[PDB]
């Protein structure tokens, strides 16, 4: 029980590489306490069909290189007897150590091994690596990915915005720019950051929480083009009444309604994969949370998820602190009301204050020949073991 | 004759404010041939509606944050008698430098008021400063603000890529990315540095230069996502036959006939605003020109568009030439199908050529509380003096 796997879950992120390298930078150096550290192809999926990488046959630069590299470097999947063979193929490989870097699903998934794992004779420490793009995993300040794309979105706002400012009078006076976040909307809100004031960008934030009450919405932008020459929202996938891409809905509403000139974009897959402009504090703690994690199970810990403290909001301080897992599920984190503005379009002062910090600093990656520089792994797999298996 | 007037012209550039920089600062270095330089508000529009910025009232550091903020920090238009009251208002302000920067039409403009303005009496010698992200003005290397698109397109496309491949197993499998770029395709090409084999994405570029054949491109991406496991493909809006957003357009195509898993995105105005990631070369190269303009006036020329000449292509070397802006006009620059693949979906070696070397170098912007900082200037009008004037 000396080896470890590690496996990612649900979408990608542009840090969830980060959270790898700091959790396979740490295993290295404790190689009397952990031998190999194992990678599942693709997820669990990995585990279930026993195509496991050796991602010790790897050279330290491109385990330092994970740091920098958007997506999932050992590939993720969706997917949620299956927890049987996952300790039957872990035991044949000597892994005691399973690190599960995702979101809610992940962590549950995570404890329920932990419980296989005892009842079977067979104890492996497992805990489970934060990663979520939606920001809304529990107990916990912020999840890893978050801040990334809050920063991107809250940059694309303001640099958009002062694209139709400068020709708002002559050509476009209104921009819709569609993020992601179907039930939550902590991305949305990222986008408020770009505008301090009232009748500056963005003046409109469609928030999947709050229903949409479309003269409301026509009222408003129509209020802003003619008030400040020009009017940006930021609509996230998720807009809703009690849907509707959103994008292309919104801007037909305008038009027929009040026929100004609009332009859209859709970031889409972009967002969360916008490493280039990713956020030092959310990279940083993309590091930590899987430093920790190997951390928590040296210690001797069990079914724990790494979290991040918010030891200080003024000049903002974090470290990282533990949840059990068990509790993760059947939780979750949704966005406080008191963080929308009661026009319904717009974020609130303690939602500044809350998020602000979080997209601080950048941790631009290092360029080669005028693009960004990726990890470039073996990804070897090692030799089968046991005698096939299919899913579901 | 010694105040200076500055106009941009057409779409804004994440770029453009450093030819303005460019232009602005040198002026500032010759205050015993030049006076106060005057800024059209929104283009042309200004000095034909008589509303001048006087830049003179701009302290130094903000003029230097024109190099780092993305728009047209005085706004611009798409406008195309009025070259009567051009000269009209130029010299009631003691206006004998007109520099103008923008695409095609601004440099034909250009040079039509230096022919008034003799032909009256008043001479102006008018110096046109490149600008088009299309990347489509002779007579020059490049054109100032292509770089940084094309430096973002290759990014994000690199970036969305890498995310794709990491759950294609399970997830999408064929992602689209539509960029700008209606009757040419050098930012659909810019796509292309993302990968340089075979195998690698982009697996398709839709250019506009060749004519779309459903049947091909269905088959090279059923071809790409079962034989590499997915395909990206970054088409560009002006995808044609002898139109089709494209984006979701082609997505359907694959949908009903190939049954994959897709995922699109449109940059729309993010790819022309992305001062986040703009090239070095680039923004390089907007700020010589803007100074190579206010030289050629210095040095008494006239009616030039200064230019960028590739003096060397091995490791890429530039400088500034000039152009005679009666001949830019009713020429154009389109891109040599020599550069695309015979597949119809590629880039070409001679294309990569000429494309690596102006995305070279990264000039990030400074940042403040987590975003990039940008310009804030007073933009002043100066006291009207003529009797008002209505335009078309
Ligand atoms: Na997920
Ligand atoms: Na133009």
């Amino acid at each position: 029980i000396k080896n470890a796997f590690y496996a990612q879950s649900g979408g990608v992120t542009a840090v969830i590489n980060a959270s790898a390298c700091g959790v396979i930078q740490t295993a290295r150096k404790h190689p009397d306490q952990i031998g190999k550290v194992y990678a599942g192809r693709n997820g669990i999926i990995g585990a279930l069909k026993e195509e496991l990488i050796d991602t010790s046959l790897e050279s330290d630069d491109a385990i330092q290189a994970l740091i920098h590299t958007p997506g999932g470097a050992f590939g993720s999947c969706r997917y949620k007897r299956e927890y049987e063979r996952l300790i039957e193929v872990f035991r044949a490989h000597d892994i005691g150590y399973f690190f599960y870097n995702g979101g809610g699903d992940s962590q549950d998934t995570a404890y329920k091994v932990s419980q296989l794992a005892d009842r079977m004779g067979y104890p492996i420490t497992c805990i489970g690596v934060p990663k979520t793009v939606d920001n809304d995993l529990p107990f916990t300040d912020c999840c890893p990915g978050f801040g990334s794309v809050a920063k991107y979105i809250a940059t694309s706002t303001l640099e958009a915005s002062l694209d139709i400012k400068s020709m708002c009078e002559t050509s476009t006076k209104v921009f819709i720019l569609e993020v992601m976040g179907r039930h939550a909307g902590w991305i949305a809100a990222a986008g408020g950051l770009a505008g301090q004031s009232e009748g500056e960008p963005p003046h409109v934030i469609l928030f999947p929480e709050i229903p949409f009450n479309r003269e409301k919405f026509l009222e408003r932008v129509d209020q802003c083009v003619r008030d400040y020459g020009y009017c940006v929202v930021v609509a996230s996938e998720g807009a809703q009444y009690e849907r509707f891409g959103v994008a292309p809905a919104l801007a037909n509403m305008v038009k027929q309604a009040l026929g100004h000139k609009y332009h859209w974009a859709v970031a889409d897959y972009l967002q969360r994969a916008a490493r280039h402009i990713a956020s030092a504090t959310d990279v940083e703690q993309a590091y930590a949370v899987g430093k920790a994690a190997v951390e928590m199970a040296l210690a001797g810990k069990q079914a724990l998820m790494p979290t991040i403290v918010r030891d200080q909001a003024k000049p903002y301080r974090w470290s990282i602190g533990e949840a059990n897992l068990s509790e993760v599920a059947n939780q979750e984190k949704k966005m406080p009301i008191h963080y929308i503005t009661d026009n319904g379009f717009g974020i609130t002062q303690d939602c500044r204050d809350y998020l602000q910090p979080l997209i601080a600093g950048e941790s631009f990656p290092p360029f080669d020949d005028g693009l960004p520089r990726v990890a470039k792994l073996k990804n070897q797999l090692v030799e089968k073991k046991l005698r096939t298996e299919f899913e579901l």
